[PDB]
């Protein structure tokens, strides 16, 4: 029961780390050792979702059996059969998805332009997403 | 039975000395050794949450049967068979969800721009999120 | 249960690898040792989706049996039967479909028309492609 | 499960190791060594497609009974049977279809002209196909 | 299951050497050791396709039985039954039907008589065949 | 499964050098050792085809039973049985039949003559038909 939960929180703690390894690969030839520091957080679900869609299509009748009756003197009958489209669909989801992710960097001192270009170099170095209300967030501050 | 909720209480702990050890390895080389202090909490819940949905699509129906009948002389009669779109949904919650947080730094004796930085250093460094009423104060005060 | 999951992020590591090493093979010899710094990130889903279609022509029917009555003095009747033609396809999707794919590419210190040039060698180099909102970042940055 | 997934994944690699075989058999002698580079990108799906149609032909009938009843004075009936050519198929897709390719070639340096004609030559060195959305770009750029 | 697909693989790359060997038998005492160089390329399908045709010959037909009735004073009635022509064929395709093919060949410096004469020979070496999309190329460039 | 069709591919090379020596048979005793050179090239297809026939003859119609009624005062009455000529043929097709034949000859350097007599030679050395779409191409070059 919570013995393979646990196992569930390290593996969240991997996918930091993984990530604390990658921007220590992009900014430490350019910034230097000893002048950055950052650290990253991921929070993920893990939920059992499936799902059943049977859809049709009004639009697109194809008849099949027909009959008619045009008695006059003023007696109109009719009766039809009709054949549609159906698609069914069965997915299940995945159970770990990532929701939302966190990254912080501190520089050592910078003017506008070289924050900006260390920003969108990070853009690609971790993989901001705005659908999934992801944060990033790049500033320099004063060491002591 | 309550065997296993002491193991529960363990896990809520160790969330908490991870937070301990990420807020650690930010704050030290900015501020330094011996000039902060700082503790988190965390509280969860261990419910179980299943749910299953049925849903139907009224705007778009689908003819499969028809009869009528027109008798004027006003005799009017109708009679129709519809189909309609189902989506069935199963879905089996998550157990040990983080519901509020509360983080508490202290900065031994600042102008309001280095405390509004921090701040923002620290944003990203917990995962601060307004959505749960998520709690991060920081503050400097003298120390003895 | 979850050992399995474990597996599947290894899987992505091991894709982001080899970028790497392309990227590697074709800047290394036109930009130099030392000069150039990049990183990948590849994310994929892991969903489980199968579709069942049937579908129908409804512009080309073929009567099979047909009735008729015309009787005159006005009693109008028709009965026919239609045979149209069926499709059935039956597919299963595949797991492990790349989502999206961010590139950056930092180059030390360039007039705008190289980096075009490199932006254009890195799009067939990589396979950036626009349908799948895929990033590709190349500039020119001050080392330290 | 994830075990031949993983097998797949090498597969696509061996493609590309193939062309980048044939690539470098064709621009060595012409261009010679160490004057060139180039990689290029493969990417495949492994759906699992079924079809089957059942077709008929409404312009080509061919009666089998018939009874007709002409009684003047208009009592007019008809009753008639039609048989029809049915052509039923049945097939099953690959797995492993090629989707998109992407070629990029750099030379050290060229003329309009040369860089058409050895366009042209790796048009056919390669298979280069509109339909698929395949890219071929082939440029000259400044070594270093 | 990919077991055997890899060795469908294998199987093209058979062809195009077999496509190697016949340009070299005839390019080499034309043109020349080292005057020439060529590739090929060859993409397959292995689908697995059956049809099944019944067809009828509605302009033909065969009385077997007949009743008449024409009671004057106008009573008509008719009833006849018919005899058709009947063809059924079963068909099952192949397994590795060629789809395309793209053959290049740069000949080291030439008139165009002499091109189109290499390609005219080249026609009939390889089996050039426009009803498959094929392509063929022949070109002179300086080498180096 | 895939090793039988293998198999097949084998057989069409042998075909191929059957020719590559009737042509080595003919050409040599009249042109000379070192002054021509030629290929060829056989696509076959290994479909299976079987054919039901039944065929009437509607214009030789043989009569068994006859009943008539001719009551004046005008009640006319018939009944007619008949027999028919009926046919059934029963027909498997043959797997390897050749499809189309390429055959090119070069020939150092000739009149106009010459070379129609080699063409008229060639058609029964070799059995072009044009039924099939066969090529058969032979001209004169200038070797190197």
């Amino acid at each position: 029961a919570s013995a393979a939960r646990r196992k569930e929180q390290e593996l969240e703690r991997s996918q930091e780390q993984a990530l604390r390894e990658k921007i220590d690969s992009v900014l430490l030839p350019i910034l230097g050792y000893g002048n950055y520091t950052a650290q990253v957080d991921i929070q993920m679900d893990f939920s059992a979702v499936e799902q059943t869609r049977k859809r049709f299509d009004p639009n697109t009748p194809a008849t099949r059996s027909e009959y008619a009756l045009e008695d006059y003197n003023v007696r109109k009958e009719s009766t039809r059969n009709f054949e549609l489209d159906t698609t069914i669909s069965h997915e299940r989801k995945q159970t770990g998805t990532v929701a939302r992710q966190t990254v912080s960097v501190a520089i050592k001192d910078m003017s506008e332009s070289e924050i900006n270009a260390i920003r969108q170099v990070l853009i690609g170095t971790v993989g901001f997403d705005q659908g999934r209300g992801d944060l990033l967030n790049v500033l320099s501050v004063k060491f002591a």
